[PDB]
Parts: structure tokens; C-alpha cells; sequence
């Protein structure tokens, strides 16, 4: 599958993250065993093999795999030497903080949902992401796409620059986004390959290990130290290949080879023979090993449901258009939700102002259906809530004109009558009664504010911008990969 | 793992069935995709490989594997030829009706629960089963136990005969349970091996295919037809072994071999050469192939947490003792639950009889806490529910202190009763809803009296147990399949 251009996710990734969200497997709550999330995914969303689901989770937790990890893992999640993760019953996971930004406002009718595999559950078609995840975490797929990861600060600055100037050039965007940024650091060589990829969607660059020749001050002997290796290279396999080249005499001048890497960092030590030149040995290692690799940037993603080759500007534009859709839908949802709640609260307020006749009516009703019928049959006096209740701004858009406040009287709907019948006796106490009235007044202010936002293109675009700025403050970090 | 003697299950089976129960994957509801159950099991109860969990589900659904299937499956669940089941996202399952009897009263504090693997969930240690599942479905394990399956009517009869007479002999039990009964029918040969296994826990019997020699009336040519094969034999493997023996000339006289089995039944056809004798060919096949197999009965199960070799009476006695424990626990639970509910209903009835002062009190309380305080501070007149409430003390919860409840024509509420009043919805004031609460109270008083009779009498307890076993026999008992010779 190709990633969606808007959230950077393939279905399997989206299913995992959604399952974690539904479970409440939050960044600020206790870790859960990986098996619990796997079992949920398998059962409800991705019924295709515990090991493939668990592999997805593992990869999302590994700091050498994802530039911004989506899963916060505790335990053994494998290594850059290709060691396996521990079994899913042993490792523990929760959502990374940044994953919550990928899923912000999911409950606010911001994205379309589709059926799961058996038609018993709903799954988001795309996440309502505040993070430009496709660019920052990248994607690959060989069945094809190959998008490298990027620095979040840089990409947010590029998004804001596009919002400021929709005609910005690729050169203009590259002042903010000079190239990829790998979790594994190292060096990118080929500035024109970057530019070609950003302009056209395709370009080839080379990634090189950070390695130096050291000279021992007392003896003059040379040692090559490798500090950082290219993205997606397996360190153990790299060291084995070097040993094989030394054995076959395809690379000369190496007296010893040792991995001294540990928890604190990578350190591959290659000692140079006294009669060899360190720089020459190192150059031969770059030409014959994965100390240098090519990376064919191929920026293909799903856009309006179809596979598309996309340039840097196309990708940014799609993300920003997604934010516009999300924020507009979210604000419409909040307005609807507030109007619906205010509508119920009007009924409860009117009922509580008429508590004596309401009780009398209900007590003498043979059944709840007959009580509901009696509640809606005649309108109610407003009493001391007249001023509070008497703009049509708070009325739900679906409410017919025969209902609500009309000439000093309240005409209830059957659903309002049901809300009255559902009122608990404890709502008659002073504090509970007052809380309902206060909530109504707050909702009126919230409705007015939401209408001001929906009425103003400037307000809406500002909400989009400010959300991007906040992401940069909360999650932006330093560049790791040097571009040459 | 060894199965528990009481429910016949190993942990993995118990975790699967419990997950289905918790999901509401009931016999009378829509089928669910197998993957849904597998995912629940992996997540909460058995975090060890989707294929192993699914393999357990699948076996529990196969009519050639289980004498009484515990899972009702729809879709391809494999075959007697060893075909694999379809993938878990394309098969559908729910609990078999009889599985609900295995788990009857699980929600009634009838069995101990233990922690799952991560300490976040509880799992029953054993099922509160109304079915003697160890005997009827059997068990095997090689890491050792080997218990064949048995006919449920027969086994229930044996249980009832033990209840009637605790000193019944093995011979007495065998009048009801003459031997094993395989899902796959066929024939058992070795009556003394059965008796040895029932008396001691161990004995060897032989299982033989049902096969006949047919003669063609017009031509005289003979054909062997195999109708039924021994339990746990793979039909395809059997046919291959026969072909190999014919090829190597270790069995002579066979001109053709064909599997003509289909949906309607098994039919393996072995044509006999004109110059060979059918009966002689068939006897040679019984001596060299799985048309006949041994079955080493080895009745080992977990009893009071330890492995032990158990004879037929030991197993029956353990099942009946389990029923006594389950029914006693269930009755205690139901009594507590009914008293707790009756206690809440008294409060609601008294409040509804005092609706005007109750409303005045609440309206003038600043908060729900202060309303609760006011409700409990002083007692309430009983009004028209005096007769209903006063009438024993039989309905009082055992934990209720004497300062509470009905006292000298007045009702003294607890804080929890007051909370129940404050939680009442306005719709409960209607005539119908009010009447339903009063009717429920009166039903509870009758239920309480009946539960007290059970707890007060060992005879009444055993009568409950006996009647439950009789009902299982009536609902699920079926005909014997395997012929004993």
C-alpha cells in the first residue's frame, strides 16, 4: 500500500494507532503490554498475523527507524545490528506524545470513517493530523515509494512559508527545508539530487557515514573511527562485509576491526597498518561498502485516492488543505454540539422552573410514553428563566420553527421531554440546578465565538497557523544529518 | 498441561471459551469472525501466537474431533483428510449451545478467578460446568494423558447412579457407561481393556474401522468398502499407506483403491483382484494399517492442583463434588444479590410513598451530599407500603446493622439507599414504572425463601443437582455411535 499524502500512514499504521487511541493507551498513562494492543488490532482492524502487526509496532518505536517515534516503547525493541525485539507479551508500549497530535480531534467529525473488515466497527480513512507526518517520518514500499524523513522544525517553517505565499517557489521552500534529516544522522552528499527530488518528486542522493582518521600522538599509528552510518544500514552486516573484504584482500591496509559501540553511542574502530595510509583505506571503504549508499528519492503517495508522484510543494499544499478541511469541520462540529446541548439545557431549565407542575404531570402519567405526550401537548411558562432564554443563534439548524421559545412560552420536542424524564432527583438540588444554568450561559458565549470564527477567513487561517507554530514549539528539535 | 478433572479443560481452551463468553458470542446471536475472538484471546488471556489460539478454536468446532463440539463454526474448518481451516478473518464462530452449560453461572461467584498474564484481567481457574466434559469430550497430551470421549446420556446416567448410591461399584457404573463413544463411530474391540481402564485408570483397547466385503451379483467380483475409521486417523494418510503397501507388495490382492467419500458420508473403495479372497485382503489390511489402532487409555488429570491417575468412579465423584460446590456458591451469591436488591427496592418504595416531602427536602438541599445527609438523618413513614414491608427479617442483608431498615413502623435509610433515591430518574414516578418496582420486590421475597430452603437442606441441594443433570440429559443427550465388541 502507498501512504496517504495527508497523514503519511498506510492502513496498517493507521489501524495500530487508532487501536491505541481507542484503548486509551495514552502518553501519560501506564504502559500496556504490546500483546494487548496486538490482540485489539488483530480482532477489530487488521486480521492478518500477530507478527506483522507486532513488527509495525516495533518499527514505530525504534529511534533508529523513525525520525519522530509514534510509539513510546519500554523493553527490548531490537537494535541497529538487527537483533529481534522481545516477544509481545514482554514489551510495553503507549502512544508517543507526538502521536496524539496525529490524532487530535478524531472525535470531532473531522475525518471520514470507513467500515472495518467485517462491518462491525468504524476506522478513520485518514488521521486529522497536526503533524506533516509523511515528510517528517518518510515512507518506503517496494511492491513503489521512497520518501526520506525530514526535520519537523524545518517542515513546519516550510508550511508556514507556503501559507504566507501560495506562489512560493521550490527554491523559496528550500530556504526552510534544505533536505532530508535521518534519525541516524550521517551526511548527505548531492545537493542537486535533493533539489531535483523536491522539484520533480524524483532524485538520487548519496548518504555517507561520518568517519574520521585519528593519529596516535605517541606512535603515529592511524585509526578510522566510524561515528554514524547511513539510514537503514545494519551495523553488524556492515562490519561483516568489511571483514570479508579484508579476508579477500579487496581492501588492504586494515590491521584490526572492532565494534566498540554501546548504549552511549556508535563507535566502529578500524585500525590501519603502519605501511598504509588511513585516508586511502577509508576512501576504499566508501567505494566498496555501505559506508556510502544511494537513496533514490521517489515521492509517491495517495492523493484523492490515486497514486501520484508529488513534488515538495504538492506535498505541503496537500497537508495545508487537509488542515483547512479538519479545522473547518471541527469548528462546525463544535457549533453543532454546543447548539444541541444548549437545546437540551433549555428544556431542563424550563422544567426546573416549573418543577411542581412537572412532578404532578409525571406522577399522574400511567407510563413514560403518556408523560412525554403530556409534556409536549402544551407549552410551558418560562418563569425566572425568561431573561436567560429570550438571537436565534443557539437554535439547532435541524429544529423546526414550531419548537422552542415562542411568544413567552416554551414548546418542547419529544427528545427534550425524554431528557426531562431522564433527569435524576439530585439535579433538583441548588448547586446542581445552578451548574446547569451556568453551563447554558457558557454555551451561548462559546456559540457566539464559534460563529465569529466561521464567519471570518482570517480567523480560521489563524487557527491553522497557530496550531503549526505550536507543534514547532512543542516537538521541533535539532537537525541531525549534515547536508553537503 | 493436564486437563482439570472438573471441567476437562486445559488453560488454553478455558481462555478461548471465557473470551467468547465475555464477548457475548452466544449460541443465539449472530456469528462473529474468528479473528475477533482470536484477537481478544491474544490480547487479554493467551499472548502466544494467533495460529495456536486459532488451532484451538478450530479443533473445538470440528465434528470429527469433538464428541460434543464446544464451538459452532460456519465456513471451512478443515477435514478428516487433514485440510487446513480457512484463515481466521474468513471463518465465523459462536458458542455451541452445550458450551453455555459448561459456563453456566460463571457470573455468580461459583469458581475462583486468577490473574491473567499482565495482572489487568481475571480468568476463571475452572469452569462451573453442568457437563462432565472430561469424560464426554476426552483429552490427550504427550508432554501424559489419554482419555477417550464418551456418550453424554451414558455419562449423566452414571453420575445419577453415583448420586443415588455413593458405594456403587465400577461394575455398577458400567451398566450405565459400557465404554467410550467416538465422534467418528467405528468399533471398539477389547471389553476387558475397558474394564481395566475404568477400574485402574489405565487399559489398552483397539479401535477398528467398519468395513465390509461386497460381492457383485452379476460378476462375482469382490470390493471392500470402508464406512467408518478409527478416531484420530487421517483418511488421506490411511489411503496413502495402503497404496504404499500395495506398491511394495506387502499387501497383495488389491486391483484398485479410490476415495468416494463426499458430503453424504465416508466411502473408501478397495477393489479385490479376481484371484484373491476379499476377507483375507481385509484381514491383512487390519493387521498392517490404521484400519485398526491401539488406544492406550491413561486417565490422568489435575485433581486438587496435582496430577493424578483416576479411575472412572474417581472422575465421576470429582464432577459431582464440583457440582455441590458450584451450586452451594451460586445459592449463596444469589441470596446476597437478592437481599441487596430488595434492600434498595425498600428505599425506593418508601421514597415513592413519601414523594412530596422527599422533593421538598431535595429542593432545599444545596448539594447532593447535604440531601443525602437530610434523607438519612430522620426516619420515614411507610404509608401504603407498610404491609408489603413489615409482613421475618429474611430479606435483610447480613451486613446491615440493626439501626437501619424497618423499625417500629418507620424506615431508617442508609447512605447508599439515600444515594439510590437521589439517582432515581423522574420517569420512575409514573404508574407503570412505580408498579414494576413493587412487583420486583415481591418476586424477590419469594426467591429469597426458596434459596434459604436450598441452603438449609443437603437433600434439597442434591435435588437441585440431580434435576440439572436430568435436564442436561434431556436437552443434549444423543445416541451412541461406536459399537463395543
Amino acid at each position: 500500500a502507498l501512504p496517504d499524502v495527508r497523514d503519511g500512514l498506510k492502513p496498517v499504521h493507521r489501524r495500530v494507532l487508532y487501536a491505541m487511541n481507542v484503548l486509551g493507551n495514552d502518553w501519560n498513562k501506564a504502559y500496556k503490554k504490546s500483546a494487548r494492543v496486538v490482540g485489539d488490532v488483530i480482532g477489530k482492524y487488521h486480521p492478518h498475523g500477530d507478527s506483522a502487526v507486532y513488527d509495525t509496532i516495533v518499527r514505530m518505536a525504534q529511534p533508529f527507524s523513525l525520525r519522530y517515534m509514534l510509539v513510546d516503547g519500554q523493553g527490548n525493541f531490537g537494535s541497529i545490528d538487527g537483533d529481534s525485539a522481545a516477544a509481545m507479551r514482554y514489551t510495553e508500549i503507549r502512544l508517543a506524545k507526538i502521536a496524539h497530535e496525529l490524532m487530535a480531534d478524531l472525535e470531532k467529525e473531522t475525518v471520514d470513517f470507513v467500515d472495518n473488515y467485517d462491518g462491525t466497527e468504524k476506522i478513520p480513512d485518514v488521521m486529522p493530523t497536526k503533524i506533516p507526518n509523511l515528510l517528517v517520518n518518510g515512507s518506503s514500499g517496494i511492491a513503489a515509494t521512497n520518501i526520506p524523513p525530514h526535520n519537523l522544525t524545518e517542515v513546519i517553517n516550510g508550511c508556514l512559508a507556503y501559507i504566507d505565499d501560495e506562489d512560493i517557489s521550490i527554491e523559496g521552500l528550500m530556504e526552510h527545508i534544505p533536505g532530508p534529516d535521518f534519525p541516524t544522522a550521517a551526511i548527505i552528499n548531492g545537493r542537486r539530487g535533493i533539489e531535483e527530488a523536491y522539484r520533480t518528486g524524483r532524485g538520487k542522493v548519496y548518504i555517507r557515514a561520518r568517519a574520521e582518521v585519528e593519529v596516535d600522538a605517541k606512535t603515529g599509528r592511524e585509526t578510522i573511527i566510524v561515528h554514524e552510518i547511513p539510514y537503514q544500514v545494519n551495523k553488524a552486516r556492515l562490519i561483516e562485509k568489511i571483514a570479508e573484504l579484508v579476508k579477500e584482500k579487496r581492501v588492504e591496509g586494515i590491521s584490526a576491526l572492532r565494534d566498540e559501540s554501546d548504549k552511549d553511542g556508535m563507535r566502529i574502530v578500524i585500525e590501519v597498518k603502519r605501511d598504509a595510509v588511513g585516508e586511502v583505506v577509508l576512501n576504499n571503504l566508501y567505494s566498496q561498502t555501505q559506508l556510502q549508499v544511494s537513496f533514490g528519492i521517489n515521492m509517491v503517495a495517495l492523493h484523492h485516492g490515486q497514486p501520484k508522484i508529488m513534488n515538495l510543494k504538492d506535498i505541503i499544499a496537500a497537508f495545508v488543505r487537509h488542515r483547512r478541511e479538519v479545522v473547518t469541520r471541527r469548528t462546525i462540529f463544535e457549533l453543532r454540539k454546543a447548539r444541541d446541548r444548549a437545546h437540551i439545557l433549555e428544556a431542563l431549565a424550563v422544567a426546573l422552573a416549573n418543577i411542581d407542575p412537572i412532578i404532578e404531570l409525571i406522577r399522574h402519567a400511567p407510563t413514560p410514553a403518556e408523560a412525554k405526550t403530556a409534556l409536549v401537548a402544551n407549552p410551558w411558562q418560562l418563569g425566572n428563566v425568561a431573561a436567560m432564554l429570550e438571537d436565534d443563534a443557539a437554535r439547532p439548524e435541524w429544529l423546526e420553527p414550531e419548537f422552542g421559545v415562542r411568544d413567552g412560552l416554551y414548546y418542547l420536542t419529544e427528545q427534550q421531554a425524554q431528557a426531562i424524564l431522564d433527569l435524576r432527583l439530585q439535579k433538583l438540588t441548588g448547586l446542581e440546578h445552578e451548574k446547569l444554568l451556568d453551563e447554558y450561559k457558557e454555551l451561548l458565549d462559546q456559540i457566539a465565538e464559534l460563529l465569529r470564527i466561521l464567519g471570518s477567513a482570517d480567523r480560521l487561517m489563524e487557527v491553522i497557523r497557530e496550531e503549526l507554530e505550536l507543534v514547532r514549539e512543542q516537538f521541533g528539535d535539532k537537525r541531525r544529518t549534515e547536508i553537503t
